[PDB]
Parts: structure tokens; sequence; C-alpha cells
């Protein structure tokens, strides 16, 4: 499908996963991304700091539909 973000977004962003698994979002965040200053993207989801692109299945739909979230970018 493909998603949508807000602020000053330079690109736009889709809802895909590679034939890996989801745990290497969180986990490229910390994987030399915590420890070095320089955040390049961040996201944000319900007064909260989000370290993947989509994580939430809060509203149980089962059907291709867009969905808009809010997004932002540092150094």
């Amino acid at each position: 499908l493909c998603v949508h973000v807000r602020s000053e977004e330079w690109d736009l962003m889709t809802f895909d996963a590679n034939p890996y698994d989801s745990v290497l979002k969180i986990k490229e965040h910390v994987r030399s991304k915590t420890k070095v200053p320089v955040q390049d993207q961040v996201l944000l989801l319900g007064s909260k700091i989000l370290k993947p692109r989509r994580s939430l299945s809060s509203y149980g739909i089962d059907k291709e539909k867009t969905i808009h979230l809010t997004l932002k970018v540092v150094k």
C-alpha cells in the first residue's frame, strides 16, 4: 500500500516490508544509531517516538487502505 507523513517531508513513504523481519527497523535505530548522534529520520505517533516506519495494527483492518501518520527529520 502507501503511507503518508506529516511535517516537512522530502520523500514520501510506502507500506511494504522486505523478506527478513520487522524487528530490523527497531534494531537499526539501536545498531550504531542510538550510540551515534544524528537521527536523520525520526517518527512520532500518539505523543511518542516510533522507531520503525509503521507498527500499529491497532485499528483491525484487513483491506487495502492508506494511512496518515506524523514524521519529522533532524540533523
